[PDB]
């Protein structure tokens, strides 16, 4: 449906990129995050009580309970309707309106209250002040938000494809160029109004770590002198897009840092 942040009456968010959490942890948080991506979440209905998974965007893992960590944030293929299902609930004893609605979220299998940078935990009471304001988010962050977590999927894509024949003598080449140009040309300079969007969004994406990812992929590729060394390892075929790759990865770098 539509993505959001969710609030006490701080907000709901994971670690920022590279933490030695892994980014499976989930906490409440005040300060910059109500401005960042990390904090950004979907609601998918499987309405007071209706059920449903809650998605982290960026990351695009699912809010669920685990009998090991309790509280986590899942991979989607171990997302199962048991482990990551919710709802919205009134009150605790035994519809929905943005920015007015106070939301308790329960665990629907176990019951167990969403409560508590504070860690968000799972408790069969949990506290009086639970309740959490959906709060709609700028168009801006939603966009951004949505193109990190596309990208990140890629870009990781690539990278494991590179990892594949490291050492060792199908990548998505396509994808990949045709994603840095858009990145590139979404970068674009343009008109002070249109700056400050600029200046945000290439924050957004410096929060979820992308100069890192850019980098890691640049890296990988340096390993190489040639097009004709990478032959050797990727296709003959992949190695007609290499060159031009690296140069797209340090103009995407590029823009992501300037002005």
């Amino acid at each position: 449906g539509h993505v959001l942040r969710l609030f006490h009456g701080e907000c709901l968010t994971i670690s920022a990129a590279d933490s030695d959490d892994q980014r499976r942890l989930v906490y409440y948080e005040g300060g910059a995050v109500c401005t960042h991506a990390r904090s950004l979440w979907r609601l998918e209905p499987l309405r007071w009580g209706q059920p449903l998974r809650i998605r982290h965007v960026t990351t695009g893992r699912y809010l669920a309970l685990t009998e090991d960590q309790g509280l986590v944030v899942v991979d989607a293929c171990k997302a199962h309707t048991k482990a990551t299902s919710f709802c919205f609930r009134v009150s605790k004893e035994k519809e929905i309106k943005y920015g007015e609605s106070l939301c308790f979220v329960q665990h629907v299998a176990s019951g167990l209250w969403l409560t508590y940078k504070k860690k968000a935990i799972l408790h069969q009471e949990g506290h009086m002040d639970d309740a959490l304001f959906l709060t709609r988010c700028q168009q801006e962050e939603s966009q951004a938000a949505r193109m990190i977590h596309s990208t990140a999927g890629l870009y990781n894509q690539f990278i494991k494809g590179l990892d594949s024949f490291s050492g060792k003598p199908a990548l998505p080449i396509e994808a990949v160029i045709l994603s840095l140009q858009d990145l590139i040309g979404y970068f674009e300079p343009p008109k002070q109004s249109k700056l400050r969007s600029l200046r945000n969004r290439q924050s957004l994406f410096q929060e979820e770590g992308m100069l890192s990812l850019v980098l890691n992929c640049i890296d990988r590729l340096n390993v190489y002198t040639t097009a004709a060394h990478f032959a050797e390892y990727a296709g003959e075929e992949a190695a007609e897009s290499w060159k031009e790759i690296v140069n797209l990865l340090y103009e995407l770098l590029a823009s992501l840092i300037r002005g």
